[PDB]
């Protein structure tokens, strides 16, 4: 399934794999590597150094592997790494790393990035995440697996979005969102847990109840987070699902969304 | 000539004789374009899609793409746009899903401003304005003359009533009755669009009957069941109040309060 | 320098070393100054002047007509100065005859991806408009202002020198010089001291502006009493005169 439209500009240092497609008026820039079966639409701008894995799909008007704009981050080389089976919709902007942080922006596998979403310098996205239309990761954002950020979710620099978490549309996130937690509003506020997400992805009823207890332990009982960690220790040893919640509290860099 | 020679026209596309297409635009398989329509440069049209007459579609617009929505599995769904519409810079419009009616529908005399998004299965009527970055998530019904201010977000299945108004940055999760003004995240009911009613030449008598109708729904501690009973009389007298009352009766997600 | 896949209207006015990328349009009555790089997939429309050492990124539409129902095809203008960065998919509309028939941008401005500069807006120098910031129309942004991501500004609002909006701010009244605003609707929080240090303000000016803020926001004064009370400090510190003038010139009212 290989088709390179001759109206595309492929840099001589660019590398295409088996069954790669590139649509008309797209740019595949110097030091861009595209893996097996990846389909690039028309009017795409790819810049490097960038590595894209297998069976990805990048839509028109997207700018993937651009430099972060503030000419105060003005160092090179900086990397973008994209895994496999990712969908990047119309007009998505993805920026490479900065030498004054990770020197890399990282995206894993099976992610859906919907139209006009922004992924800022040095962000890390895991696997099976959904960033709905116009979601903006300001920079240095960590989104763990199965997270869903609803349309127009803004995320401040350095925030961690926990596994299976959920933001409502127009949420503005200024602190870490623990794993499984649902946040709404500007500024973002914890509501409940993504119980629906746990169910759809086959979480045991015991796991789900231990996470309902785990939520109370952290949010409702007036405990210091050290007190909360010690309280969760046992349920965390029983339930890998609770340990994921505990780990997100523990590693929270400047507080949790309350 | 009127079709730029740097444009890609699929052989299966049907274009009325005076249609213009700018350079580096794509008119995909099973795209129909009616008389007097101008497609600018850098436009992607995908089908199956019917665009009517005297429309204008600006650079960087994606009209007729598949929804990324997980429940779409490549079914042969449709997009219909009527006549006299303006689609500005970078607008996205997605085709329908078979789970609903298999069609995204836009009417006539609509102004859809830059980076607006019209989600799978949405229905827009006539003379609507979607300001910059308005996003209809999917299955959204926007009735005639509705104005959605910039960065207005609309949840799946919401109904936006005729002559309604949203303030900028409004996040709508519940239905907006006809005539109602909503503001904020989450959206809150403030009043009725009296400025829009006067702009359209409504009668003093119809405006007054709608002023009183708002009070009955929103300011008398009535349940909606009770409010609907109380509106029956004035709804029987005034078509404008019938439209308001019908929008509440048809408000499946509940009404914005 | 001019990619042969670009379209340059004959009536365009490109200076010696201007670069235009592939599949970009430099339309009629579009002037571009020395050292300016037009990226690929850019649309320029005129009447428009673009100064020197500018960078305009892909999928930008610079100089389009406002879709505003009050515009009607008149030959309104867009003027951009020097050393500006206009990022991916930015929209800049030309003016209307209802105001000064001109949209204006000064020097050293950073306008990030999908930002919108509506008809008749006036941006000064060394401003940052972060991603998806929107100036609805007739918005004045004075020098060194920072508007964070998805800041929305209602028509006619003035954004004062060194002011700061937090992400998702929705501004419906003027923001005085130096003031930090957040939320929808925007509310005043504090002053932009990081901005004052970035400018090498003396601690004396920074202390005077710290005082000036309290006099306006924290001492239950009316604007007029605040303006009267600020005359001493304003006559002494130009920095405070900037604060004071920005409140004096807000006949709409100030973000509270
Ligand atoms: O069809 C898509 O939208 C994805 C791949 C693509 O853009 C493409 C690849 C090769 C040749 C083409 C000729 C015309 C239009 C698109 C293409
Ligand atoms: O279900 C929820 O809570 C929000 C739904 C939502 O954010 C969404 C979904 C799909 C496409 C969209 C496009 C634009 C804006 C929002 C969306
Ligand atoms: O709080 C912070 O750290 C971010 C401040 C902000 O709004 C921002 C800054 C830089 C790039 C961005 C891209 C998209 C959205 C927001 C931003
Ligand atoms: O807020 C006002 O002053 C007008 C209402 C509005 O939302 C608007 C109007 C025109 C262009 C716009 C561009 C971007 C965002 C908002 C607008």
């Amino acid at each position: 399934m290989s088709l390179i439209d001759p109206r595309a500009i492929i840099d001589p240092s660019a590398r295409l794999a088996a069954d790669v497609q590139v649509g008309p008026w797209s740019i595949v820039g110097a030091e861009v590597e595209i893996g097996e079966g990846t389909v690039i639409g028309p009017h795409v701008v790819l810049k490097g150094p960038t590595k894209i894995g297998k069976h990805n799909r990048i839509y028109q008007f997207s700018s993937v592997g651009e430099d972060t704009p503030d000419l105060k981050y003005k160092g090179e080389p900086t990397r973008l790494v994209i895994g496999d089976h990712n969908v990047i919709r119309e007009g998505v902007t993805i920026h490479r790393g900065t030498v004054q942080d990770r020197a890399e922006t990282t995206i894993g596998d099976h992610n859906l990035i919907m139209a006009y979403a922004h992924i800022g310098h040095d962000s890390v996205i895991g696997n099976h995440c959904i960033l709905v239309n116009n979601t903006a990761l300001a920079g240095h954002v960590h989104v763990d697996d199965w997270a869903i950020l609803s349309g127009y979710t803004l995320v401040h620099q350095y925030c961690r979005i926990g596994a299976h978490s959920f933001s409502g549309m127009g949420s503005a996130i200024g602190k870490d969102v623990p794993a499984y937690v649902t946040v709404f509003g500007n500024p973002a506020e914890a509501r409940s847990m993504n119980f629906e997400g746990m169910r759809r992805r086959g979480f045991s009823s015991e796991a789900i109840h231990a996470l309902r207890r785990a939520y109370k332990v952290v949010y409702r009982q007036g405990h210091t987070v050290e007190e909360a960690l010690a309280e969760l220790a046992e349920s965390a040893a029983q339930f890998p699902e609770v340990a994921v919640f505990r780990d997100s509290i523990q590693s929270a860099t400047r507080g949790i969304t309350r």
